[PDB]
């Protein structure tokens, strides 16, 4: 066919649109109906298109991803599991991106230099494991993972998996990009088929066109308020309609990115001329030309059926700001000042932060600079503190060159290193005391309790970078940039003009400094050293195989009330220091979750001593004394980040099962991967029958089977017993993970010993 390389770094790995076409055609001969775009790319990557059972929402698909991307907070545990497998080399193109361990403190270069000293052990481990197993490595300072992927690796029709829940960002270039836990990436790097429950498809028809202050971020802030944080669970969101051509390629990536906050499996846009333009400007005109020849397979079929359809008129959309503690509490910017006032949310904005993978593009920096130059023209600077994260080294070099960085510095901003930084709590914040009630507004995507600064009383609102810039200039949530007046130096009142900016540099991008490190694909005689006394890195010891018995008289470690995100289960911020050390990071287990017994975080009754104390300490006491335990959870347990540490930590501290009203997808898959039992109530009202004092017997594990419920006997202290049924979504592949003790244990059994 054509021999067009997958990227500039892998000149030998060719795009296989011929394979894709071939597979799409096998499947449509079987289904005899129009396929959506996500169905074309997902079913086009089936390991066995001829025999795979395909029912949306019901069958598990065995897929062959094109490439794997990992960032340094999840790559450490994915590579320690890969090192346990004993396999010598990764089977598909794979990269590690170092973006999570650079703490915001001093800004830019000084923070990068410090992170390189402080995190030397970890960066060394990843570069060495990368050289040994054939994984490309983007050095600290390269940029945030999803911006490097859009710029170098994502292309129309790719199926990419990344160990990060915002991997859907790549949907802005027409690929299917899906977030997974480190153990799922091990399957694909190992070469074994990856399984994914066949998605439902929600279609979002965009009409009209964006005007003025409304930006791509407002489309997904509105969709999140409509669908709620659990409304996209088990579905791919497919954007289509005449309004699509009004959005830049990084704008489409912004909308796909935050589809993660409604629990969607991923989001995608059809190949179009804005994508083509972005591919040409990033040195991939040959890939845009090839995609032009295969265009039919890169847009939806005429008349395809969406399981749910939502229509959004871009022309009537207004600026939104979402929060404070959920990203789906959606307010128009024009009303947030009054809802805050009524609700007791602090009205002054202490810090305005632009960045994260969701909004750190060249265009986002240009639109922020366009608001800021107007303030500067009237002798104003930011009333709030203001920080700016460029998404990649290329964007940093180019916004510097094209003058936007100096405008943002002159209004009072501090440019931070090209890294997550304050978005996962890597921020040495000292303007507030812990527990001080305050408001920050960000262009990020999540605003979960204590995630940005570990202060549970910080009220964080997420919005677009141009609205963060306008609110930082005013310093108060009571400011609508569309209607209100600022007062210049000169005494005149003036109004902010809606920002206008180029979506891409007029000249070419400036690449900035060299930050990619190709594997020696020669040498690979690297020994990966993990010191046995390391506090940051620890080799894994396998979990125990299932004993063949039912689980009786299980202790409830904690019955959780309400929202319980993976940031409540395994906090980030200061704990990122231990993402390669299981025993040390297990000390944060469930410290943010609210206990229904007393409505406190990190305070549970130890059943034996009858003292209330920290959840990790109590779990370790139960483990020490042979008491097997359970967590009881409410709805959408495990919402958020893909960090498999939220599943590895309960396994390690002696947990057996997590029984909830519902689970978020990636967390439920991670629980099964680590040999725990994720179970849901067959009647959610049964959550109210279980009291923290009850003991539970899960019965029927001997004939554990797809589609058959398990019985749970609730043993009340007064002698009363009640029996309830619990559902599971295990297929026989996954029951083998549970019988072996983990998926990694099962994989190692299949290596003939
Ligand atoms: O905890 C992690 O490292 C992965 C994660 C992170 O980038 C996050 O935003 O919480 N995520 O979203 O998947
Ligand atoms: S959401 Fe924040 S922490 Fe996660 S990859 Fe994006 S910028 Fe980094």
């Amino acid at each position: 066919r054509a021999k067009v390389a997958m990227s500039h770094f892998e000149p030998h790995e060719y795009i296989r649109y011929d394979l894709l076409e071939k597979n799409i055609d096998i499947v449509r001969k079987r289904l005899n109906r129009p396929l959506t775009l996500s169905e074309k790319i997902v079913y086009g990557h089936l390991d066995d298109p001829a025999n795979q059972e395909i029912e949306r929402g019901k069958t598990y698909l065995r897929l062959r991803p094109d490439r794997v991307a990992m960032q340094d907070a999840t790559a450490q545990m994915a590579m320690l599991q890969f090192i346990s497998s004993g396999l010598p080399k990764v089977a598909v193109p794979s990269t590690i991106h170092c973006d999570h361990l650079i703490e915001a403190q001093l800004g830019g270069e000084k923070d990068l230099r410090r992170a390189k000293d402080i995190n030397q052990e970890v960066y060394n481990f990843l570069a060495t494991a990368g050289a040994k197993y054939g994984v490309g490595f983007w050095r600290p300072g390269s940029g945030i993972i999803h911006q490097i992927i859009l710029e170098n690796y994502a292309y129309p029709g790719v199926l990419l998996i990344g160990t990060d829940s915002h991997t859907p960002n790549g949907g802005g270039l027409g690929g299917i990009c899906i977030g997974v836990g480190g153990a799922d990436a091990v399957d694909v790097m190992a070469g074994i088929p990856w399984e994914l429950k066949c998605p439902k498809v929600i279609g979002v028809k965009l009409t009209g066109s964006l005007s003025g202050w409304t930006s791509p971020k407002d489309v997904i802030l509105k969709v999140a308020g409509i669908l709620t944080v659990k409304g996209g669970t088990g579905a791919i969101v497919e954007y289509h309609g005449p309004g699509v051509d009004s959005i830049s390629c990084t704008g489409m990536a912004t909308i796909c990115n935050m589809g993660a906050e409604i629990g969607a499996t991923t989001s995608v846009f059809p190949y179009n001329h804005r994508m083509k333009k972005y591919l040409s400007k990033t040195g991939r005109a040959d890939i845009a030309n090839l995609a032009d020849e295969f265009k039919d397979h890169l847009v939806p079929d005429s008349g395809c059926h969406y399981d749910q359809l939502i229509e959004i008129n871009l022309s009537e959309l207004k600026p939104h700001i979402n929060g404070p503690f959920t990203p789906d509490l959606a307010h128009p910017v024009a009303e947030v000042g009054s809802v805050a006032e009524k609700e007791g949310w602090p009205l002054d904005i202490r810090v305005g932060l632009i960045g994260s993978c969701t909004n750190s593009s060249y265009e986002d920096m240009g639109r922020s600079a366009a608001v800021a130059k107007q303030a500067l023209a009237h002798g104003l600077k930011c009333k709030s503190q203001f920080t700016i994260t460029p998404g990649s080294e290329q964007i940093r070099a180019t916004i510097e060159r094209d003058g936007y960085a100096q405008v943002l510095r002159d209004v009072g901003g501090i440019v931070l290193a090209n890294a997550c930084g304050p978005c996962i709590g890597q921020w040495d914040r000292k303007d507030i005391k812990k527990g001080e009630k305050n408001t920050i507004v960000t262009s990020y995507n999540r605003n979960f309790t204590g995630r940005n600064d570990a202060n549970p009383e910080t009220h964080a609102f997420v919005t677009s970078p141009e609205i963060v810039t306008a609110l930082a200039i005013a310093g108060t949530l009571k400011f609508n940039p569309e209607t209100d007046f600022l007062t210049g130096k000169d005494g005149k009142k003036f109004k902010l003009e809606a920002p206008d900016a180029d979506e891409l540099p007029r000249a070419e991008f400036d690449p900035g400094q060299d930050t990619y490190q190709h594997p020696p694909k020669d040498s690979s005689g690297q020994r990966v050293d993990v010191s046995p006394t390391s506090q940051r890195l620890q080799l894994l010891e396998p979990f125990d195989k299932w004993d063949g018995k039912d689980l009786e008289d299980l202790q409830i470690l904690i019955k959780v009330k309400g929202k319980c995100t993976t940031d409540h289960i395994s906090a980030a911020g200061p704990w990122l220091k231990f993402r390669g050390h299981l025993d040390n990071i297990s000390n944060n287990l469930l410290i943010g979750a609210i206990n229904s017994e007393n409505r406190k975080a990190n305070s549970v009754r130890n059943a034996v001593t009858q003292e209330f104390g920290p959840v990790p300490d109590t779990a370790r006491y139960y483990k020490q004394h042979g008491i097997r335990w359970v967590v009881i959870g409410d709805e959408n347990y495990g919402e958020g980040s893909s960090r498999e540490h939220s599943a590895l930590e309960p396994r390690f501290l002696g947990g057996r099962a997590i029984i909830t009203k519902s689970f978020a997808r990636i967390h439920e898959t991670n629980l099964k991967k680590q040999g725990l039992l994720p179970l849901t109530f067959a009647d959610p009202a049964d959550y109210n029958k279980i009291h923290p004092v009850d003991k539970l017997t899960i019965q029927g594990l001997k004939d554990f089977a797809p589609g058959k419920p398990l019985t749970c006997i609730i043993k009340h202290p007064n002698g009363t017993q009640e029996t309830i049924l619990l559902n599971h979504t295990f297929n026989e592949t996954q029951i083998e993970w549970f019988r072996a003790g983990s998926a990694l244990n099962r994989m190692k059994e299949l290596q003939q010993k």
